[PDB]
């Protein structure tokens, strides 16, 4: 892959330039704009300090934020919505729930799934991204 991927390896030094796939750096890698939510995500957790809130489950691409209305917060905050809640989250989850990116995968202690295989915009493998991020997928 010549994507993302490689693109931190040789870089990683581009916006939100911490983890793996640092939030404004696949958003300017991709021009998102103002971030991406899944690229935010994607920062928080190819960081392992940061994988905290917000933790793969090991294998394929799925994930699980620890204070998820925290996370949403978060979101918001690089958006100027401070106080963003879950659901106000949710409603950017479910942009991207149209975009097939984000499914909300309930029954899970906020689980969502990339059901748009990110191996195709970043390249990284599902099991070797989250097996660099040392993923903990315990929350607390």
């Amino acid at each position: 892959k010549g994507t993302f991927k490689d693109y931190v390896r040789d870089r990683a030094d581009l916006n939100k330039d911490k983890p793996v796939i640092p939030a404004a750096a696949l958003a300017g890698y991709t021009g998102s704009g103002p971030i991406q939510l899944w690229q935010f995500l994607l920062e928080l957790l190819t960081d392992k300090s940061c994988q905290s809130f917000i933790s793969w489950t090991g294998d394929g691409w799925e994930f699980k934020l620890s204070d998820p209305d925290e996370v949403a917060r978060r979101w918001g905050k690089r958006k100027n919505k401070p106080k963003m809640n879950y659901e106000k989250l949710s409603r950017g989850l479910r942009y991207y729930y149209d975009k097939n990116i984000i499914h909300k995968t309930a029954g899970k202690r906020y689980v969502y799934r990339f059901v748009s295989d990110l191996q195709s915009l970043l390249g990284y493998t599902p099991e070797e991204l989250h097996a660099m991020l040392d993923v903990k997928p315990d929350a607390d």
